[PDB]
């Protein structure tokens, strides 16, 4: 019996790789003679790159680039031939910026632009960018500045490249703008269709979680709009241009990048379609399983690509009550790993162990005879 | 496919019968040809008699007895063939007395004695009594005062019958002591091993859980110990005698009652053995499957009685961390119905929907062809 374990990561608890391994123990502990293929995935959220890295041989490289606060910092990315990959969070990620230094309007992102230029010079044709888990809200101006663009206010001053400056933006020079070769494809793995500006835009949707008082929302969101009205108004219509506090947009208007399905892309990169060829069972999952995760998130993404006749089972951190009755399509069952009423932070902490227990219990049920 | 659903009750949530019906539903929607036999069980806790009545025909009878505050109350008991069962909770039960009048030392339990005498006068030889979920803490004097014993204070006045009088108890007259026929057997179904006194006795273990304040712990506990030292010293050694604020002790001391395994006794009454003689799956479970009291729990008891070769799946409200590795004591799998992190109060209310979903998910895993 071959089981393909393709879980997403558990937000604030475990990487997809850790989830997959915990599930594998449970099954090895309960089903004799069983092949468990680990195939951790991602839907575009932070960690999605590390997941792909487990199914695709890549080489880790580093590059000294401008950090989130000016000083030179080393950024990472992964290559394989003319293919490269990297997470924008590896530079300006929230998970590496202590709260004492959290002003989404002070953070710099140009370093991302620099990374791209070096990749092109290195003869790289396919650049997959992960966005998300970011702590910045600069509508993307950093990517612009990082690609040539220069800004000025009501006075011909340099104007520091940061979100805060978008407030005092007037003059804009698009002279020495870096040109991306037409044979180079940049793709942003998206996990959300949030637009640049608006109530559902980047500033209103993710501004609070990353140190921005609601008062500045209505103002900053406005400055971001004017900025694009001048340089690239067509970007204001792009679906997921809001991801990364506007970084996704900056990448579309200045790096000619396009935003694609985070999960579908990930699945193609790791050869999921081949890995599930002639398989008995497929395990799916994520931290919270809701109506949306069954709409276009990792879980359903994996299920949709599973051969006909192959049962799919979900093992999640938790299930919301607004879930459709199962089986849902090919998803035959869905389990929550929670074991007892306890604080949330204790569940997240024992998730690995809980995951194993659930895999074992499920295993035992499968080992059960038939009468 | 024959299934026997033998769950215990889910304290402060559902009766064993309700739990079983919810589980049944889940299986009737996930398994094509399911034959579900509901067999609710109890281990002595409040609700046990009710579970028994679903598998054993008993005529419901009433009796005008002395209530918990003096006035006349109508207690209930159930008789079959020379046999009778009743729960002490039906008179002094916690789930039958609001906190407005909640004063554990002011509650009178002589009504239980009254009922027992009536049972004997009805020529009943087998009496099974459940002691659980009580609201009183009188060490059991109420049982004695209900069986003939009389008490007097420091100067010689007839002291009222309640925990409080234990504090002014000066002397006890054993004259009008009611004599229990030698052909009468009063057995107590207890789910606790708590002794009468001490730091793990009736007062200290369950006194505050409802009523008594911590400041009066020593006074009441010592006052109770003095009472037995004067009338029934050995009873102070009986395990479980602490059940029901001491009522289990009183019964043993003044009614020549014995303390038996609640769950095991219950399985015999409902005729569980034959019910599962040729079945394929037995479902068990309770509100909280814990280790500190693992051995003794209703679930494991029901399990160890399931025939050889018959898989047992436990479905519980929650599971403690110290649970042994599966399988253990016939239990092949142990699920928690929990779906998400939420206050215990919400899980208790949704308990019914959760059980249905968990049984549903289990059935689907059972319908999957084996390899």
């Amino acid at each position: 019996m071959k089981i393909v374990i393709a879980p997403d990561s558990f937000k604030e608890s475990l990487t997809a790789q850790q989830v997959a391994e915990a599930i594998k123990r449970g099954f090895q502990q309960s089903i004799a003679d069983v092949e468990c293929l680990l195939c951790p995935v991602g839907d575009g959220g932070e960690g999605t790159v590390d997941a792909i890295r487990h199914s695709l041989d890549l080489e880790e490289k580093c590059l000294q680039v401008t950090g989130s606060f000016g000083q030179k910092e080393v950024m990472r990315y992964f290559q394989k031939e003319q293919l490269a990959l990297f997470e924008v969070a590896d530079l300006v990620g929230l998970g590496k910026i202590p709260l004492e230094k959290r002003n989404p309007l002070q953070i710099q992102t140009r370093g991302i632009g620099e990374l791209i230029r070096h990749l092109i010079s290195q003869e790289i044709k396919e650049i997959y960018i992960g966005v998300g888990g970011t702590a910045s809200n600069d509508g993307g101006i950093g990517i612009a500045a990082g690609l040539g663009y220069q800004f000025y206010d009501e006075d011909g001053n340099a104007l520091p490249a940061c979100g805060q400056s978008l407030l005092n933006l007037a003059s804009v020079s698009t002279e020495n703008r870096y040109k991306i070769p037409e044979d180079v494809h940049i793709r942003i793995l998206a996990d959300v269709v949030s637009p640049l500006c608006g109530h559902q835009g980047a500033t209103y949707t993710f501004g609070k979680q990353k140190g921005l008082d609601s008062t500045m929302f209505e103002v900053v969101d406005q400055a971001i709009q004017d900025f694009y009205e001048k340089v690239s108004p067509a970007t204001l219509k792009l679906k997921g241009a809001g991801a990364g506090g506007g970084i996704a947009g900056g990448l579309c208007a200045f790096a000619q990048a396009s935003i694609v399905s985070g999960i579908d892309t990930c699945l193609d990169l790791i050869d999921f379609d081949k890995k599930v060829s002639d398989v008995d069972l497929v395990i799916v999952g994520e931290g919270r399983l809701d109506r949306q995760s069954l709409a276009g998130k990792a879980p359903i993404g994996v299920a949709k690509r599973t051969p006909v006749g192959v049962p799919v089972v979900a093992i999640c951190g938790s299930l919301v009550e607004d879930l459709p009755s199962l089986p849902f399509e090919n998803i035959q069952a869905a389990f929550s790993i929670l074991e007892k009423s306890e604080p949330l932070e204790d569940s997240l902490k024992n998730a690995s162990l809980y995951l194993e227990h659930t895999a074992s219990n499920i295993g035992h049920l499968l080992n059960m005879p038939k009468i």
